[PDB]
DNA sequence: TTTT
DNA sequence: TTTT
């Protein structure tokens, strides 16, 4: 018997009961499709396997995909638009990382300091999700 | 299969209420919202609603109350504060493409709600 | 049922069950008498009608009133003293009584 | 009929059931002895009556005597003609930094029986 | 009958039921092994006795060890990597990462570091080790 | 449905 | 099949 705390699309603080733990993600999906979110966006965005990027179920984190005119695939999340960006592989010693897909947006004046991120060569940003390495998990994909 | 909604009452108390099903969730928010109870915070920039929901928006949904003076002055009360209604024309400039809007704000400066674009959603309206 | 969250006089975070909504204020008065508070003081202070000041039930916000026989009215809340319609101190007001329409349930019963 | 939210010695956010309002301070002592705390230390430290400094049950606020340890910090007894405090570390916020940081200050009031060791 | 609030591996705010207080650590290890965390890292990082360092149960705090391809011992916690640092004089072992613009000033230690945990002094507690 |  |  689990409980999960949500923030509705109206910003209301709501708690749902979950009969069995195994149903947790399906419940996040169910309320996430309505724009409901649980928790804050993790430091540097949610981190997922690269192989989950192309068919990721954005409703899992209360987000949705929208394709703009002039052909551009955006992610909307709590009233913010996030853009799909490429991150190059990292190469040095001692850190080697494969390339990544980053969904992110400019930091606005109303963004608190703990959600901001800064890398050299560009201005600060706020990241929603980073798809890098790992191994595909079916639970992240649209059913 | 019950839900719970956490409110801040008119006395600022932190109070939690039970809800039978997600169906009657908006009913409960209307109910306590008519009492001036609120749940959660005002998002930076104000709540964002469709322009077509403005005329008959249910202010109790966010614990607000709309008042209209004999002279037709529209004010909204929310957590003891008065917010005024302003109509904003569309903007087309080098950085902006903003459709027309109605905004409720006060001015410490703060915006409570902005009605702009989007599609009308029936659930936001005063029922009946 | 309902629940109400308090900070006790010792800082403890305690949640009290309430069997029926009609008695919420009574529960607030009960723990309010002990110096327990629920939630935070709104920025600018609480806002109450000016017509409620005289016999406002300070226990509702976990406060108590103090009147000196010398003629001084004070309000104690979370160990701070708010001089006296606005009740404020020097760090900030606790509550302001101005305008509005008088509400019966606020008054000391 | 009552619940209390603790931060355990490991930092876990844990909620405990309590029989009646009268059993509250004891539940606080019980978990306090394990170093669990409930809520925050108020600005300037907690406030207690000077006559309670004698037999004060430190377990009430998750503290222990060795000095007095609370959330892994050591506070020392100081006489002022009894405040407990410690020098401010580099990991302490600008708030609470009074630089020093106080846990408890004993001044005035009437000796409450509930505050002392039973 | 205790309850513990977790932040899951997906960021969800979730509350779990625990039968007896005695079984609490076992519940923390269980979900901690999936990356679930409870509460925040205290400033300066968790404090443990140095005799618990060698076989500390990292799952207790939602963490896991990993030896990277550069052969450096990491602890992964909430997506972040913390490096092991042997310090000598009071000697201690720190698990630290580089500070970021999102890290408040009081969390930083001085290049600026932020520590997950610190093993120093104290007396070895068996509950902290891998069962 | 929506889409900074 | 892992992170700055």
């Amino acid at each position: 018997m689990l409980q999960i705390e949500f923030i509705t699309d109206l910003g209301a603080r709501v708690t749902v009961n979950v009969e069995h733990e195994s149903r947790l993600l399906d419940v996040q999906r169910h309320y996430g499709r309505l724009g409901w979110t649980s928790g804050e966006i993790p430091s540097g965005g949610y981190q997922f396997p690269i192989e989950n990027e192309a068919d990721f179920d954005w409703s899992l984190i209360g987000a949705r995909k929208w394709k703009s005119p002039e052909g551009e695939e955006l992610v909307i999340h709590r009233g913010h638009a996030y853009r799909r960006r490429e991150l190059e592989a990292v190469d040095s010693r001692k850190l080697k990382l494969p390339a990544a897909i980053k969904y992110s947006r400019g930091a606005k004046v109303s963004d608190p300091q703990h959600v901001r991120e800064k890398a050299d060569g560009d201005i600060e940003y706020v990241s929603l999700a980073i798809f890098r390495g790992g191994k595909r998990q079916e639970r992240y994909a649209v059913p």
